[PDB]
């Protein structure tokens, strides 16, 4: 009754959710689906209560009537006075990243190169870059722009899936979940770093969390920030320390969504769960930490300080902001359960 069914996407999120479930005394339970879109349907049906979603999916979920409940909040320098849960969200920086040794590559010469995206329909991996390109290009043929790409969630037989790798056994190629090797923020950066693609569309934090010894991960043990460059909209290349003057846009933080009729309940439970397993929670380091998953960003992003209340009880459009919402609509003109 006062229990919440979390929806996990893929088997790695399933295992993490199962651990959370066990540590919660069954206050949290788990439903699992192969894609985020499916998890969304599970929530609409009332078979699942909630999940955390990137902005692009919140637009999908919002049209079907789901609402924003609480947002991911990472630690910041400004607004230091307020507590994390009451602290305003800041938004993340969407960037395009390349190897510095790849001289001569700029925003203006991306056509026909190889791209690495977090997944179709996500903010920094798809909506922002492809929105910009369709525009600058006056064409809806975003599938013919790059020569080859890894964009999880596209047709496995298309060039958009040419560079995706699948799992250990080469199965599940291009599925939009963590079984795909190049899925998500981490997977797209790895696609760039192993030199599978020429550019990766992720967010600023990703570059920082996987270089200069921050990851220990085999593929990233030896990655140095100086070996990378951000591509700016004015045709310039800059070091990753200049993300504030060289980004594609500021994205709205990922947020937990649920059915509006379940919102108050989902909110209550999560605030208590984070007091127990959050950053400074009663049992985090010692028993279970909600916001940790070895650089894999399972259920929540690993750099999450807390889940914050929203303020102004915003609809989904208000949460994403008028700038972002029109960007998506315009892109969608190129391309229930599509409820509107
Ligand atoms: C782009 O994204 C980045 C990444 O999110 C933003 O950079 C962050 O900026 C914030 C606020 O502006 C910085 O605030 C600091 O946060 C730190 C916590 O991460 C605090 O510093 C301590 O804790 C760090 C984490 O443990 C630690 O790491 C940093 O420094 C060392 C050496 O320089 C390196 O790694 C160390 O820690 C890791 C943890 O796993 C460990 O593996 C190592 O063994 C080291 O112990 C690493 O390079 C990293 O930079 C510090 O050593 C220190 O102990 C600090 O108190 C303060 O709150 C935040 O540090 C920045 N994030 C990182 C990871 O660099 C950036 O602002 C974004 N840009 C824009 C424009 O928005
Ligand atoms: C790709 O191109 C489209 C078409 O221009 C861009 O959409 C346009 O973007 C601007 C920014 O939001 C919109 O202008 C705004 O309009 C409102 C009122 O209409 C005004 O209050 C704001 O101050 C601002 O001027 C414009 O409406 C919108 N055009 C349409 C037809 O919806 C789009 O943003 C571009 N894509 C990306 C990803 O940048
Ligand atoms: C489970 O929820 C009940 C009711 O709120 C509460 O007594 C208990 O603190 C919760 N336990 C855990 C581990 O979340
Ligand atoms: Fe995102
Ligand atoms: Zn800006
Ligand atoms: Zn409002």
């Amino acid at each position: 009754y006062t229990r919440v069914v979390w929806c996990a996407v893929g088997p790695e999120e399933q295992k993490k959710c199962q651990q959370w479930s066990q540590q919660s005394g069954q206050n949290v339970t788990c439903a699992t689906a192969s894609t985020t879109d499916d998890c969304i349907v599970l929530v609409l049906k009332g078979e699942a209560d909630a999940l955390n979603l990137d902005g692009g999916y919140i637009y999908t979920a919002g049209k079907c009537g789901l609402v924003p409940v609480l947002a991911e909040n990472r630690k910041s320098s400004k607004h230091s006075s307020l507590d994390c849960v009451l602290r305003p969200t800041e938004g993340y920086l969407a960037v395009a990243v390349v190897k510095k040794a790849n001289e001569g590559l700029t925003w203006n010469s991306l056509k026909d190169k190889k791209s690495c995206h977090t997944a179709v329909d996500r903010t920094a991996g798809w909506n922002i870059p492809m929105g910009l390109i369709v525009n600058q290009t006056g064409s809806c043929a975003f599938d013919e722009f790059f020569s080859q790409s890894c964009a999880p969630g596209a047709d496995p037989k298309s060039r958009l899936c040419a560079l995706c790798a699948g799992d250990d056994q080469g199965l599940d190629k291009c599925v939009p979940n963590s079984k795909e090797k190049y899925y998500g923020y981490t997977g797209a950066f790895r696609c760039l770093a192993e030199d599978v693609g020429d550019v990766a569309f992720v967010k600023n934090d990703t570059v920082w969390e996987n270089t200069n010894g921050e990851s220990t991960a085999d593929w990233a043990k030896n990655l140095k920030r100086e070996d990378f460059r951000l591509l700016c909209l004015d045709g310039t290349r800059k070091p990753v320390t200049e993300a504030q003057s060289c980004h594609l846009a500021v994205a709205p933080n990922h947020a937990v969504v649920s059915r509006s009729d379940r919102a108050a309940h989902v909110e209550q439970v999560l605030l208590h769960q984070q007091a127990l397993f959050g950053k400074n929670g009663k049992n985090c380091p010692d028993k279970f930490c909600l916001f940790k998953s070895e650089t894999k960003n399972l259920l929540f992003n690993d750099n999450t300080e807390c889940l914050a209340k929203l303020g102004g009880r915003p609809t989904y459009e208000e949460y994403l902001g008028t700038e972002y919402v029109t960007a998506i609509a315009n892109l969608k003109k190129c391309s229930l359960e599509a409820c509107a």
